Parts: structure tokens; C-alpha cells; sequence
DNA sequence: GTCGG
DNA sequence: GCTGATGCGCA
DNA sequence: CCGACGGCGCATCAGC
């Protein structure tokens, strides 16, 4: 937080440019510069200073002019004051709720919890899970919670099948003190690039997941992924639900997985373009030896993380240092 | 909104 | 009834 | 001045 004023703003600006604007690519401007500023090791000054950074051009450092002079953002204090932007702006907190149908029901006259509740039959059963944990979905989990989740993740799908393996990646990972969620990635023996797509390998973790009454909700749920909500066991104090995320990918893929998945989100938007910047397409599923004309190779082989590395010329960087 | 064509 | 069109969330 | 900025699995539902 040396310039934690200045991010929370262009946060503030990214959500806005995504909820209301609907313009995305605007959100990612500004939450590139929010990034890009919060890895700056020094006290911002002046937007010249700022300027200077990749990601913060001409409108930003402007910005950062009058906010570092007036300690406020007059575009943001009329965004907050009118209706229409600040309620969608809102409803999009509620998970299953988007631009789209955020501005749908504020056109509508629905523009609160409150009015969700009172409308529980314009809402998708994603929205109606979504409306009913809003204050728990804002929580965030604390690492020795993750810690008790994580055992019962694993011990729980060991049980089906000895040989899965399971592995709680994105910030929990990244040895993070508080999580946002769970993301598992999950994988087994006879599931590969190749192989025939048995199904029912996801299923058996989730029906069992939800036989221990760990996973209580289902958002979404296929072959290779699952959304849902699940909650540590208890006279004493409910803990909150939590979200999480289960994805099943081929084992001979784990390693790309794994490191896409541990992130972070800006991390690996900066370890794709930085990867062209050297002649491969490092994506969730392979590393590819790229082409000028537009051609990119077969997945070079991966068995490790550092593999990776190695290909693209980084220093490695360990779990923990890859938050952006 | 920003940056490299 | 069906499915092409679109929305959502997401490291 | 201008255009690229990543893409996909899964759920819903308007328009037939
Ligand atoms: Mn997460
Ligand atoms: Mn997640
Ligand atoms: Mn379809
Ligand atoms: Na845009
Ligand atoms: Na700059
Ligand atoms: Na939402």
C-alpha cells in the first residue's frame, strides 16, 4: 500500500469500464496500470512519475494529478452519485449477475439485495446461490481454514481412487495468508491428452464431496469443471460458505495447469505476452514453439514447473512471489 | 486506455 | 421441443 | 490516426 490510494482508484475506474461501460478492454487498461503501479517500489510523486511506467499513459497519469492534488477523482464522485451506474455497479457483486444482467433488472426498478430477494423468480439458480451467500461470497478465507479444507479435498477424493491426485493451486498456493476461494485441480492416471474420455472422473469427487455434505451448492458442473460452494463442518460457530472451483485436466498436462492455475490472473496475462516475446505460446494446457507466419509447434514436453522456465527465459519464480 | 505499428 | 446466440465466471 | 488487447466450459433462453 505505498500507493494503495492510486490503486484502489484505477480498481474503482477497471470496474466501473467493466460493469457499467461494458467496455473490457478499457477494465483491463486500468487494472494493468493498477498492477503495474502496486509492483512500483517507491512513493508516487507526481503522473509524470507514473508515466513512466508501462501500462499508464496520458488519462491515467492525469488522473493521478488530480487525485494526488485533491485526494479524490471527480469522475468518480459523480459515477457514485448517479443511480443508475452505482446500482449496476452493485449487483454485479452478486455472483451469477454480470453487466448484462445487472443493467436488465436496474432498467427494471431492481437495484438492491432487497429487491433480488423480493424477485427470487427472475433469478437463475446461479444468481438465487449467489444472492443467498452475498455477504459470505465477500469473505475472504483464512489461510488455517484453507489448511482444513485443503485435508478434506484430499483425503475425501484418495477415497474414491488411491491414485488421483488433487492439488489446491491460485492464491492458497502462492503460500497467500487469506484466500478468495478454492481452486483444485484434479487429475488421474487414465486420463490423458490422448487417451478416450471415460466419464464420471469429476463426478465420483463431487458426489462424494457432497456425500460429506463438504460441497453444498452446484453453480456449474461438466466433465472438466466444477463451480460450486462447499463449507468446513461445525454448537459452536457456522462457518461461511465458500466458493470452489474443481478442474480435471489430462495428467500429462499437469505441470502447465498447475503453474497457470497457481496465477496470478495479471501474472499469467504477463507470462503469455512475455512468451511470444520469445517464440512460444505458453498457455493453461502446453507450452508451443511458436511461428512468424503463425504456426505453433507440437506441446514441447513438461515435467516440472521450472521446465517452463527454463524454455522462456525467466527467473524462476516460486509460488509465492507470482501475485500481480 | 495504452502502446506499438 | 430444439438450438444458436449470448451471458457468466474465471488464473 | 488505428487497431490489438485470450479464450473456453457450462447454463440459460428467445426465436423459431
Ligand atoms: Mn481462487
Ligand atoms: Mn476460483
Ligand atoms: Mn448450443
Ligand atoms: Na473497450
Ligand atoms: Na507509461
Ligand atoms: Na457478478
Amino acid at each position: 500500500t505505498l500507493n494503495g490510494g492510486i490503486t484502489d482508484m484505477l480498481t474503482e475506474l477497471a470496474n466501473f469500464e467493466k460493469n457499467v461501460s461494458q467496455a473490457i478492454h478499457k477494465y483491463n487498461a486500468y487494472r494493468k496500470a493498477a498492477s503495474v503501479i502496486a509492483k512500483y517500489p517507491h512513493k508516487i510523486k507526481s503522473g509524470a512519475e507514473a508515466k513512466k511506467l508501462p501500462g499508464v499513459g496520458t488519462k491515467i497519469a492525469e488522473k493521478i494529478d488530480e487525485f494526488l492534488a485533491t485526494g479524490k477523482l471527480r469522475k468518480l464522485e459523480k459515477i457514485r452519485q448517479d443511480d443508475t451506474s452505482s446500482s449496476i455497479n452493485f449487483l454485479t457483486r452478486v455472483s451469477g449477475i454480470g453487466p448484462s444482467a445487472a443493467r436488465k433488472f436496474v432498467d427494471e426498478g431492481i437495484k438492491t439485495l432487497e429487491d433480488l430477494r423480493k424477485n427470487e423468480d427472475k433469478l437463475n439458480h446461479h444468481q438465487r446461490i449467489g444472492l443467498k451467500y452475498f455477504g459470505d461470497f465477500e469473505k475472504r478465507i483464512p489461510r488455517e481454514e484453507m489448511l482444513q479444507m485443503q485435508d478434506i479435498v484430499l483425503n475425501e477424493v484418495k477415497k474414491v481412487d488411491s491414485e488421483y491426485i488433487a492439488t489446491v493451486c491460485g492464491s492458497f498456493r502462492r503460500g497467500a495468508e487469506s484466500s478468495g476461494d478454492m481452486d483444485v485441480l484434479l487429475t488421474h492416471p487414465s486420463f490423458t491428452s490422448e487417451s478416450t474420455k471415460q466419464p464420471k472422473l469429476l463426478h465420483q469427487v463431487v458426489e462424494q464431496l457432497q456425500k460429506v455434505h463438504f460441497i453444498t451448492d452446484t453453480l456449474s458442473k461438466g466433465e472438466t469443471k466444477f463451480m460450486g460452494v462447499c463449507q468446513l463442518p461445525s454448537d459452536e460457530k457456522e462457518y461461511p460458505h465458500r466458493r470452489i472451483d474443481i478442474r480435471l485436466i489430462p495428467k500429462d498436462q499437469y505441470y502447465c495447469g498447475v503453474l497457470y492455475f497457481t496465477g496470478s490472473d495479471i501474472f499469467n496475462k504477463n507470462m503469455r505476452a512475455h512468451a511470444l516475446e520469445k517464440g512460444f505460446t505458453i498457455n493453461e494446457y502446453t507450452i508451443r514453439p511458436l511461428g512468424v507466419t503463425g504456426v505453433a509447434g507440437e506441446p514441447l514436453p513438461v515435467d516440472s514447473e521450472k521446465d517452463i522456465f527454463d524454455y522462456i527465459q525467466w527467473k524462476y519464480r516460486e509460488p509465492k512471489d507470482r501475485s500481480e
